[PDB]
């Protein structure tokens, strides 16, 4: 039995390596990682794979592992794939943590974009979390954290972060967890995926998929959002992708809303998304 080694990125950073035998579909390779960080709702979460174009894909855990890493190295990234929309509900201390490393990723990468406060705030949970009470010895007025925060550090958003830290004496790291994801929760791209495409007249715009539904980023005044319940198919073809949004109330026909998206396969990804949050936010 012929095995092919695969290196993961874990969410702090580290990197896993095992074996699967090379014929292996993306459950096997999952199931390993999860069962080595002693996570149990694994349901969250995925692997990604950069492609040539370095691109992010998610492996499908149904499939050969070949069959969609195709030319490319066996590397890829622990990742959350559906983002709990209350996060107090998982069952699980270490599932929220996870959660909470995600986020923190999310947020100096600037997929999550934060008002300063936020950013100081999430930052001094996280600094609870890892090193518990503010100790003053570690921290003089030059003070600068290890700790990654934001998409750009500035000496006040670190003294922002010591003096909230200096609130949150006694929190223990579940607490201080809990705390970041209640703040985290509400920003209003926690949990969106973004695609670049084009709408039907060519004009740019952005497309979420989360769990509350699809998103048109169209301009800061044109926001249109259609909650999954309105959505009842969804499909791609060459490099288009279109919805079919349900006849409100007293209407005889669907609407069909049209993007153009870069290339086929960046129609097909877009649609493999939405499918997947459209089954798993049905299941709330
Ligand atoms: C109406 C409310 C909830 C909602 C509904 C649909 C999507 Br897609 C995202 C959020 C909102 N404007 O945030």
């Amino acid at each position: 039995p012929k095995s092919m080694q695969c290196k993961v990125i874990l969410l702090d950073g580290s990197e896993y390596t095992c074996d699967v035998e090379k014929r292996s579909r993306g459950q096997v390779l999952f199931d390993k990682v999860c069962e080595h960080l002693n996570l149990l709702e694994k349901d969250y979460f995925g692997l990604t794979y950069r492609d040539a174009e370095n691109q992010k894909n998610w492996l499908d855990p149904a499939k050969e592992i070949k069959k969609q890493v195709r030319s490319g190295a066996w590397h890829f990234s622990f990742n959350v794939k559906f983002y709990p929309p209350d996060p107090a509900q998982l069952s699980e201390d270490i599932t929220r943590y996870y959660l909470c490393l995600q986020l923190r990723d999310d947020i100096v990468s600037g997929r999550l974009p934060c008002s300063f406060v936020t950013l100081a705030l999430l930052g001094s949970y996280t600094v609870q979390s890892e090193l518990g009470d503010y100790d003053p010895d570690e921290c003089g007025s030059d003070y600068i954290s290890e700790f990654r925060f934001a998409p750009n550090h500035t000496k006040e958003l670190e003294d922002k972060v010591i003096e909230l830290h200096k609130s949150h004496r006694g929190m223990t790291p579940a607490e201080a967890e809990m705390h970041f994801l209640e703040n985290a929760k509400k920003l209003s791209m926690y949990g969106v995926d973004l695609h670049h495409a084009k709408d039907s007249e060519g004009v740019e715009i952005m497309l979420g998929v989360c769990a509350s539904g699809l998103l048109i980023y169209r301009d800061r005044l044109r926001i249109n959002r259609f909650a999954w319940p309105k959505v009842l198919k969804i499909s791609y073809k060459r490099n288009n992708f279109y919805i079919k949004i349900r006849p409100g109330e007293f209407e005889q026909f669907e609407s069909t809303i049209g993007f153009k998206l870069p290339n086929h396969r960046a129609a097909k990804r877009l649609w493999k998304v939405c499918v997947e949050h459209h089954t798993f936010f049905r299941l709330l």
